[PDB]
Parts: structure tokens; sequence; C-alpha cells
């Protein structure tokens, strides 16, 4: 009725966790209002509200330059960022040769032929751009140029070209992107991959810290050179780039996420609210409990006088 007011939050996939509890902690503090979430890869998530015309009271994503690129001006003109991650590479204790991958030798295990591991579409979501990325990044930090070639580019249509010192990787569109079932599975979001995972269909999956720990997946700690975790890392990162087939084009950079409450927001005063939760001490808690690191203190990428106390703007 007309004292049941529903907060719409669209989030990125590894989102899922920490927002259950916000949900809760914001409910707990407003019991007329029913958070309604959604969870979807950040790309496709925003597309929700500057494509699909749907509206909605918060957008949260896993890399907050998808905001920017994407929704400025027109659906966005601010950013909050408040959480970081890291990518692993993730496993069962039974997944094939469990027992024997460790940091030194992951890509040579993921190249043997039994072997079958995933990524999300890098079309649809950051982690899966961030894996690809990843593994570029491994071919210059072993100095071994095969490494993406063996694992990706040969079991699929996504491929990175050298120009001058840095690699691009053109995303075809999802429609067309081909990629070789008996070696990868993909999924449109990373925590598509978990059931994958669990059921044996996939041996590895590439995926953040903070998912894998939540979900009980045993992992492979991969290089602070490859990872995407490090602010202090930023001039290794930026040397691979993603075209995404809509156009946008994302850099390697440290993985921050992003939050913002879109132009056409319906209940732009409660959105505030629950921005205010998500970078507030308690927030910071939630993250940090469910194993994600909180950008602490929180920034924005520009002023936001509605907010102008909780954030530090460069
Ligand atoms: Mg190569």
């Amino acid at each position: 009725g007309h004292m049941n007011v529903k907060l719409k939050v669209f989030h990125a996939g590894s989102l899922t966790e920490p927002m259950k509890a916000f949900k809760r902690a914001f409910e707990e503090k407003h019991p007329n209002v029913e958070v309604q979430t959604e969870a979807a890869g950040s790309a496709a998530t925003i597309r929700k509200v500057t494509e699909l015309g749907r509206k909605a009271d918060v957008i949260a994503t896993a890399d907050y330059t998808l905001i920017q690129k994407m929704m400025y001006p027109e659906f966005a003109n601010w950013t909050i960022m408040f959480a970081k991650n890291q990518i692993v590479l993730a496993y069962r204790n039974d997944s094939r040769y469990a027992d024997e991958i460790n940091s030194q030798n992951w890509y040579e295990i993921l190249k043997r032929p039994d072997v079958r591991f995933g990524f999300s579409n890098p079309n649809d979501d950051p982690c899966g751009y961030r894996s690809l990325m990843a593994i570029q990044l491994a071919e210059l930090y072993y100095n071994d140029p095969t490494i993406f070639d063996e694992l990706v580019a040969k079991n699929s249509n996504l491929r990175f070209s050298e120009d001058n010192g840095s690699y691009v990787l053109r995303m075809p569109s999802s429609e067309r992107i081909e990629i070789n079932k008996s070696k990868i599975m993909i999924r449109s979001m990373e925590m598509e991959l978990i059931h994958l995972v669990e059921s044996g269909e996939l041996d590895y999956f590439f995926i953040y810290k903070s998912v894998a720990k939540q979900h009980g997946f045993n992992f492979v700690e991969l290089p602070v050179e490859i990872d995407l975790s490090s602010p202090d890392y930023a001039e290794l990162y930026s040397k691979v780039k993603v075209v995404l087939a809509n156009g946008k084009e994302v850099t390697g950079k440290p993985i921050v996420y992003g939050i913002t409450i879109p132009k056409n927001a319906e209940n732009r005063e409660l959105a505030v609210e629950f921005v205010k939760l998500v970078i507030s001490e308690e927030g910071q808690e939630i993250l940090r409990e469910l194993g994600q690191e909180p950008l602490v203190p929180p920034r924005a990428d520009t002023a936001v006088p509605s907010l102008k106390a909780m954030v530090e703007v460069s």
C-alpha cells in the first residue's frame, strides 16, 4: 500500500552477499521499506537503466568506471568508490589436480587437456574482462608470451593484439562469442559459474577473492602484478585494455567498486540513506566480515553535496 515503499537496488553479482546484509540493516532502520535487490554483471546491471528503461534507486558496480562511461551524463553524474577486491583462481578440493596446484604452477595446470575452467562474459561483467586482463598480464609477469594464447585464444575467438607495449582485446558481440566447450564455460556473470564448479562441470574459475571465501572455495593467490588488487600497481595493470561490444574501453585498473543514485531515481531520499549506510562504518564492517575490503575512507569522483561529509573528493 502507500505505506510500503520499495527501494530498487540493482547491483554487481559479487555484491550479492553484502547486499543481503545491507538490505537487512536498512530495513531494520526503515521497517516500512522493502529493499528490492537484483544481481547481474555490472554492465548488464547498468543497461537495465540505460537501455531497458527500468528505474533503479541505487546502482552498484564492481568497476566504478562503468558508471562513468555508461551513465554519464544522461543517467548519472557522480560515483562514490566504496570497496575493493582481488582476482583469484578458485576450485574445490576434488577439482582435477587440486592437490598439486599452487601459485607457481597454476597456468600449467590450466593448460592440461582434461582441466575445464570458467570466466564470465566480459561484455556483461567486470569479473569477466578482469579475468582476461589477469591472464594477459601473466604473460608480462612470467615473461611467457603464450599463456593467454594457450588458455584462451586457442579455446575461443577472444584474442589480445599488441600495440606499442600495451595489449588490446576487442570483444565480439555476445552473440558472436565462440568458446571451446571442452575447455571453457562462460556465463553472463561470475556468480553463475559457482554452480558449475560445485557440480564438477568446471574444475577452476577466475573469481573475486571475496566470493571465493563466501562460497567456500579454495583458491590460488595470483601475483599482485596481475591480480588487479593494488593501487600501487596501477602502472602495470594499465598495460591491458578490453573494448566491450558496446564500444566502451576498459583498462586494467585496481579493482574499485562504485555506487550512484541515477538521476531518474523514484525514491532519491531513501536512496541517499542507503548509500550512506554502504559507506558508513557499519557498511564498511559488513563488507569486511564478508571477506571484501571496504575502501576507507570512501571517495567520490566529483563533489556530491547531499553526501559531502561522508566522502573524500579530490
Ligand atoms: Mg600472448
